[PDB]
């Protein structure tokens, strides 16, 4: 299967600039918690903000253009991407937006982050429908010295 991970602000918004208008170090163990040794499809721009492969997986990256980085594995489709992570049960999509998108239809299970804040942001994350999915578990957790807002982790799975 293949499962969709992101934190989405109010609004589904998931970043500003080529960022993350919020910082949650907690969410981030999380996320790692969640697609450490498992393949992660992310795209150029996506990419370019984290900036440098991540340990105990393979980084496939999204380009129509050529890849400028050996440490990873480069891709100019879907199926490509899709291809690229071979036989395994299960396959992490890291977003930006667009490959969010593109994504969605195909995936099988979310890990979502609702973080407590209301920034603007010029990415928002795809449109799910909720009678498609069941949400099968949440977790929630205060601001904190680290953790400057408030946020609720989640799972779902396409009904
Ligand atoms: N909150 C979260 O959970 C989360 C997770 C990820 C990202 N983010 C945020 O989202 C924003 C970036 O997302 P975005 O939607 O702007 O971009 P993105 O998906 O991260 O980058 C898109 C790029 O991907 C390449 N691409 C995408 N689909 C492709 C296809 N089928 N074949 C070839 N190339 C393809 C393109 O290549 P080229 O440039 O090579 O033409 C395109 O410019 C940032 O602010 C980021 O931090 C948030
Ligand atoms: N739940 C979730 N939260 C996010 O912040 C998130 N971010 C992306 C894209 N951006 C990033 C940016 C940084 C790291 C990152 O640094 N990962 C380290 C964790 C700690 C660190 O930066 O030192 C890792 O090893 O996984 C991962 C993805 C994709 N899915 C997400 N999913």
């Amino acid at each position: 299967m293949i499962s969709l991970i992101a934190a989405l602000a109010v609004d589904r918004v998931i970043g500003m600039e080529n960022a993350m208008p919020w910082n949650l170090p907690a969410d981030l163990a999380w996320f790692k918690r969640n697609t450490l040794d498992k393949p992660v499809i992310m795209g150029r721009h996506t990419w370019e903000s984290i900036g440098r492969p991540l340990p105990g997986r393979k980084n496939i990256i999204l380009s129509s253009q050529p890849g400028t980085d050996d440490r990873v594995t480069w891709v100019k489709s879907v199926d490509e991407a899709i291809a690229a992570c071979g036989d395994v049960p299960e396959i992490m999509v890291i977003g930006g937006g667009r490959v969010y998108e593109q994504f969605l239809p195909k995936a099988q299970k979310l890990y979502l982050t609702h973080i407590d804040a209301e920034v603007e942001g010029d990415t928002h994350f795809p449109d799910y429908e909720p009678d498609d999915w069941e949400s099968v578990f949440s977790e929630f957790h205060d601001a904190d010295a680290q953790n400057s807002h408030s946020y609720c982790f989640e799972i779902l799975e396409r009904r």
